[PDB]
Parts: structure tokens; C-alpha cells; sequence
């Protein structure tokens, strides 16, 4: 009794795990997957299926396989809901046992099998029920998992658009301990099947406060494109008391490395929005830093994620699903690490509510009808 | 450093207090013994935990035939609840008010119970007509009528007593998962769906269906004392007994055992004999640690009394736990703080991609 807190809500700063998966070296200004810099993987054109194996296994040589033909069973109108409920439904039909009752090779195989199915579900969900499915023979001639995704969704995709997705998916594959990765590790720590953990991680990812979803910079980029001057549009947005999307406080020590590789991809692949995007980035950084010289302002990677995704004909409402597709690498790597660690994540809570009390001394007891 | 957040305090709740040292469980200060003794139905205990007071219990479920038929009752509700958001227009928690979130939690809760009853009834049987479900006066009787059509009134009191005892039990992994998702601002249907996922884990606690083979051995053997010896002699774990949770007896097992006797469960006497035989064995072979009966033992007897099969008991546990989940989700919204821990890198240092094992088997696009 008389339990009392002392200048203590949440787990901010509390270390819950140690990991060998990746290091978001924010003070050093670099992001590394198993010690491999994110800039060397994107610039040397390593496909997402191979980076998936690198994050999960710790080394190359066992990338993602082609997804088996499984037409999407859920058409809810929300791509997130379609993949969240769909992945949870894989366990009974595929005979997924709990994590406690399977070895590591089976869990790694079940994670790889579910990750490619999530990519297929997102491709089918975005194509919509108002379109006949892409034939399997056309999907089969694709050589990479990223090209398989674009073919299942678009049918005849531009190879430049496939190259753009590989740049984004790799750069968004894993970025430390967030709410969606924490949810995946907590569910997996109970010994549940890997399908339940990925399903719960998608639900946590849909939260607006999770962060990382591509920014709403397309309408602003539409104004500068036809108005001409980027400095006048950005200045007009701030002078009218509006918010600049895609720019704010710093995440890394300086420029975000994921933002540098996405901008480099937009230029290398010849994105029609690139020249306007650079002018908007230069004007936004200059105007925001000039107005508040004592505050750090950097370009969010969501700014260039929106440009790269829109270049690949990705609609704005589908961009959050594109983020979930890439994050399956980090979620799967963290689920396997939690399986080997083998300990339930269970925090505690201090009770500060009412003390012992009879039922009759509670508000609305007269409303209660006893059996 | 020790991983697992063991002992780390994450929140300060006013919902319920599992008094471990005192051996009591209270919902907003009200003992579960009084709620079960005075026959408070589950729909009212839901209101007590979520709102903090009686008055606005759970309403009858709207007609919504289950769209998911996966063969697992847990998967049917985990997927079913997540699909409620687009059809019902569930906005993110960040963009709705408190009274709307409370109604959204109450709406999805009675829908989760409706989904379990339909899933357990199975697709190979015609649905119970709505006019029969409309005859019930409590939510618990509504669940059994939609599931069994003509349920035994004693089985309704058994489920009603079990659901009250399992409604809330502090910061467990399933309740922690619901708060973590809700802290991101996601809709209440996604927080409940994720909580069911962490719920199906075997290392979460509450696996009552696993004790059934032991009770079946005693039925044909005749002497439970020698059967408990046989399980321990072969080296496998004894089901439903072991480590102490509260100071001594679990309050939920105390309530469930009393409910099994008063309602005249046919398998009560064998369960009491198995409980006596199992307690004396583990206390004799390991006399240096405190041994108590786990709640999953008497929870299985009570659930088996109400004709709940083995592959449905986990879904019955999520049904009652919706009260605790919704109460903590609503508390998490008012808190308005994103919960996330940190991790330390202990992996390899900066290296080139060509130095990684298997770079020869990678094709550059």
C-alpha cells in the first residue's frame, strides 16, 4: 500500500533490447545494415530481396523467393487492413505453428514466405477488384522480387520505376526500435506464430504518430511546377501561416542518409519532378533557416520518398503501404532475433486508482440488474 | 543489464489492481469475489473497468455475419476486428474524442463476442435466428444463444463467472500490445486486433485446454494420485500446477473453483482429486518452493463445463479480456504519449558489402 511514484509515463530512454541487426548511427550521420552502409547498398543496386536476407540472416545468399499464387481474399477498401487481416489468416491454411514449437530454420522460412505474400497482397489490393489480375506467366518472367511486385500491380512497368522502388524499399527496410518493430517483438516474445506478429506490427504501423510515412508534398510540388518560382511559393506558404511539408527538425546529425540516396535516385533515373523538388528543397531550407536561425532545419526523408514513389506511379493513398512493404525486412529480422533471445516482454504498472470498495458504493449501482 | 523490461514501470493505471501480496483482485477497487457472488453480468463489469462506474453496460451486438472463416477462432476475430475500421468508418484514435472512442470500443467488443460465437458454431450449421438472440437479457446469454441456440442457463452463469474473473489482470503482453498500438494513434480496431495476436502466444499464460488430457487419464485410471506420478516420472511438465503467482492462492482460481462446485459441474470431483494429488506431489518432490494451482486449471474445468471445446478456449479468454483491453486503450488515449523503448547496437562495425558472406551469389541490377 501507499505506493508512490517519484518524478517518473512510457519507456522513453529505457533500453529493452540489444541488437546486431542494424545501427542508425544518427550522431555519426550514417545508417548501416549489419555494418553495411545504406549508401553502398543503394548505389551498387542491391535488390530488396537480397537486403531482406542480409538483415535477417546476417549475410547474403538466401534472398526472398517468388511469391506463390494466392489471390487476395480481403477487399476492405484499405490496403493496410487488407494486408493486416490477410497475413493473420495465413497461419491456419499454411499450418504455422507457434514460435515456441518450431526451430529457427522453419521460422526463417515462414518469415520469408509471409513477407513475399504481403508484397503480393499489397500489389493486388492497389490494382483493385475492378481490374482483371495480371497473368502468372507475365509475373514469372521477372527476375527480382521488386520487379515481380511492379508487374503484379502495373502489368507493364517501366524498368526505371522498378529501379526506383528498389532504392526506396532498401532505404526503408529497417531503422531501429520504433512502435511497429516493438509491437512485432512483443507479440513474438509470447511465442505466437510469425503471422500474428507481422499482423500486429501492421496495425501499429498504421498509427499517425508512428512516423516515417511519405509526406504530403505533392500539392505543393504541383504549385511550384506551374507557377515557376520556388522561392516565392515557399515564402508565400510561410507568410500565410501554413506548414511546409517534408521539412523540420533534424533526425540525424546533418542530412539524413536515406534522404541523400533517394534524391540521388530521382536524379539518376530522370524523375520529371526532380528539378522542381531541388528548387523547393533549396528554397525551403534557406527560408526556414533564415527565419529561425537558432533552430536546426533539415529535409525529411519523407520529402524525397514522396518524389520517388510518385515517380513510380504510386498514388498518395498507396504510399503508406509501400512503406509497410519495405519494413517487412526489419520486422522479420527483429522477430527472428526475439525468437533466439527467448524472453517474454512484460512491463509493470503502479496502481493509483481507488482503494477497496463495495459494489453498492459505486456510481450507477442502481442501474445494475443482478441475475 | 537484463533484457525483457522485467520490473520496469511503464504506466500508472486506475483501472484495476492485482494485489499479489494481498491475494486479491479488484476492478476499480471492487473485489471480483463480490462481483461474482452478487451475480454482476459481464456487460456491467465491462462498463466498470472502462468507465470507472456502472451505468452504461455493453449493448446487444448488431447483425453482422462473420466474413472470415479460417478454421481458427482466434484468427477469425483478429482479422474480423481489423476489417471493422473501413466499413464502420473508424478514424484514428488521434482524430476522435473520448466519448467516440469509448463507443467504438464498446461496439467492437460485442462484435468480437459475436464473431467468436459464430466461428465456434461453424459454417456447416445454419445460423441462429435473430429473434431467438433477441430473447436474451444479458450479453453473456446472447453469446451462448448465438452459439448453441438453446443453451443451458447454468452454463451461462459459468461463462459469466469466468469472463468476470478474466476481464483484466494488469500489464501483460496482450494488454501491453494494445496500449503500444493505441499510443501510435491507430484506430481502436487495430489495437484490439494486435492484442489478440499477442494473446494467442503460448508463453502468455492462460492455456486451459492443455490440462484436458490429464483429466481424461484419471477418468479411466481410477486413482488420480498414481496418474500424477506417472506424468512426472516420464519427465514431462505437469499441466495447471507449479509456480506461485500471488502470495498464495490465485483469487481467480478461488472464484472459478467455487463456481464449478455451486453450479454442479459434473467433472468437479475428479478435478478436486487431481488438484489435491498434484499439489501434494510437487510440494513433496520440490519442498523448497511454493506450489499453487494455476488459474488455467479451474478455467478449463469451468469452460469445459459450458461445452467449450479445446480449440475454442483461447478465444473465450480474449472475449472476457476485451474489458481490460478497452479500458487500457481508453486510458492510453487520454495519456497521449507514444511508448517506445531503445536498443543498443552490439553488432559488427562498418564493413564493405564485398566483405559479407555470400557477395558472390548476389546479382547487381
Amino acid at each position: 500500500m501507499t505506493v508512490v511514484p517519484e518524478n517518473f509515463p512510457g519507456l522513453d530512454g529505457v533500453v529493452a533490447f540489444t541488437t546486431e541487426i542494424a545501427e542508425p548511427d544518427k550522431d555519426g550521420g550514417a545508417l548501416r545494415y549489419r555494418g553495411v552502409d545504406i549508401e553502398d547498398l543503394v548505389s551498387q543496386r542491391v535488390t530488396f530481396g537480397d537486403v531482406w536476407a542480409l538483415l535477417v540472416d546476417g549475410n547474403f545468399g538466401s534472398g526472398l523467393p517468388p511469391a506463390e499464387p494466392f489471390p487476395l481474399p480481403i477487399h476492405s477498401g484499405d490496403v493496410r487492413v487488407d494486408v493486416q487481416a490477410g497475413l493473420a489468416m495465413l497461419a491456419p491454411i499454411w499450418g504455422y505453428a507457434p514460435l515456441l514449437d518450431i526451430d529457427d530454420a522453419t521460422a526463417r522460412q515462414q518469415l520469408a514466405r509471409a513477407s513475399v505474400m504481403a508484397l503480393s497482397y499489397v500489389a493486388q489490393s492497389a490494382r483493385g477488384i475492378y481490374q482483371p489480375a495480371v497473368p502468372q506467366r507475365i509475373i514469372d518472367e521477372c527476375s527480382t522480387v521488386t520487379a515481380e511486385f511492379m508487374t503484379r500491380w502495373q502489368g507493364e512497368p517501366d524498368p526505371r520505376h522498378i529501379e526506383a522502388i528498389d532504392a526506396y524499399w532498401v532505404s526503408a527496410a529497417e531503422h531501429g526500435m520504433n512502435a511497429s518493430t516493438f509491437t512485432a517483438r512483443v507479440i513474438a516474445s509470447t511465442g505466437a506464430d510469425v503471422a500474428a506478429a507481422l499482423s500486429g506490427a501492421i496495425g501499429a504501423m498504421s498509427g499517425p504518430l508512428h512516423g516515417g510515412a511519405p509526406a504530403r508534398v505533392l500539392p505543393m510540388l504541383d504549385e511550384v511546377e506551374r507557377a515557376g518560382d520556388a522561392r516565392s511559393v515557399v515564402k508565400g506558404i510561410l507568410d500565410r501561416g501554413e506548414k511546409l511539408m517534408g521539412f523540420g527538425h533534424r533526425v540525424y546529425r546533418a542530412e539524413d542518409p536515406r534522404a541523400r540516396v533517394l534524391r540521388a535516385a530521382a536524379e539518376r533515373l530522370g524523375a520529371p519532378r526532380y528539378e522542381v523538388a531541388v528548387a523547393v528543397e533549396q528554397a525551403a531550407l534557406s527560408e526556414l533557416r533564415e527565419r529561425r536561425p537558432d533552430r536546426a532545419i533539415e529535409t525529411n526523408v519523407e520529402f524525397w520518398a514522396a518524389v520517388v514513389l510518385d515517380f513510380a506511379r504510386v498514388p498518395a493513398n498507396m504510399m503508406p503501404a509501400m512503406f509497410t512493404c519495405g519494413r517487412t525486412a526489419g520486422w522479420c529480422a527483429h522477430i527472428l532475433e526475439q525468437k533466439r533471445l527467448g524472453k517474454l516482454v512484460r512491463p509493470s504498472a503502479i496502481y493509483v486508482g481507488p482503494g477497496p470498495r463495495s459494489p453498492e458504493s459505486v456510481d450507477g449501482w442502481e442501474r445494475v440488474l443482478t441475475t
